[PDB]
């Protein structure tokens, strides 16, 4: 019921999510923003098609990342780093930038059906240089392989603003209840890795990317950490609202 509806969407569900971003009823969401959001949504897929075929050496030299030194200094400190970002802009282009300026990083992939579809997504992201760990059905437990990368002073990247299963962390998101994955907060606690909020967007015909100051994981409270994670994502999504490709149900109430 809710698990099926939670993996559907389209322009109608997009309006309901952007309604929270702008703070207006669904019918009052600007028609120009919906068009910009669908246009941004189309661009990611248009780029995801040709991204494995482009000159990644060019992309790494010419694209920039705001406050990238936040990540370098944390890797210079031997701590590892957790990069948690929302589904905004082109994050596969951001990974390309990291593969060229640092090297391969690790991530997790939901085991989609059919398997052939899942196989294609692995190939796609592996052809970009990412390490893809199966969230289920794999050889090793995903949470524990990632923890090894973090204590090994390596970066992992997690799409970390949506997880509407029984195991999601409930947080406030534009004043309403949603659920986000616990992975990012739990991995910074258990391993001490630096937890950096990350945001990607479309800067004209280019790509905008930014690393934000790492969150305080001193409390060991997954909710308090994930809530600060939600606060940062909401602050960034509000700046580039059209570049947030959330056509799926996001908030608990819409299920
Ligand atoms: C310094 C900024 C670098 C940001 C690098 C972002 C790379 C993220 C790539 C994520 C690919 C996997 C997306 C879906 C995974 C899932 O289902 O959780
Ligand atoms: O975050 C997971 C989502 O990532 C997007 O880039 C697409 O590949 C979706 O099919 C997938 O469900």
């Amino acid at each position: 019921g809710a698990r099926y509806a939670a993996r559907n969407g389209g322009p109608e569900q997009l309006r309901r999510n952007l309604a929270r971003v702008v703070g207006k009823p669904p019918a009052d969401v600007p028609d120009d923003l919906i068009r910009a959001s669908l246009a941004s949504y189309a661009r990611y897929w248009r780029e995801a098609f040709r991204l494995p075929a482009m000159d990644h050496g060019r992309l790494g030299e010419q694209l920039d990342v705001i406050d990238i030194d936040h990540l370098w200094s944390a890797l210079d400190a031997g701590r590892g780093a957790v990069l948690a970002l929302p589904h905004s802009g082109n994050w596969d282009m951001a990974g390309v930038w990291l593969v060229q300026n640092y090297g391969p990083f690790t991530t997790v992939a939901e085991r989609l059906k059919p398997e052939s579809l899942y196989r294609r997504f692995v190939e796609y992201r592996e052809s970009l240089g990412f390490e893809v760990l199966p969230l289920t059905g794999g050889e090793r437990p995903p949470f524990e392989v990632l923890a090894e990368r973090l204590t090994d002073n390596r970066p992992i990247c997690l799409m970390a603003e949506r997880d509407l299963t029984r195991s999601g962390v409930q947080v406030d998101f534009f004043g309403e209840a949603t659920r986000m994955p616990a992975g990012p907060a739990k991995l910074a606690i258990e391993t001490g890795a630096a937890l950096f909020p990350v945001h990607c967007w479309f800067e004209g015909d280019g790509w905008g990317m930014r690393v934000y100051p790492e969150l305080d994981t001193s409390s060991g409270d997954v909710t308090a950490i994930t809530q600060a994670l939600a606060d940062r994502f909401a602050a960034n999504i509000a700046t580039y609202p059209a570049d947030w490709h959330m056509l799926q149900p996001q908030w608990i109430a819409d299920l």
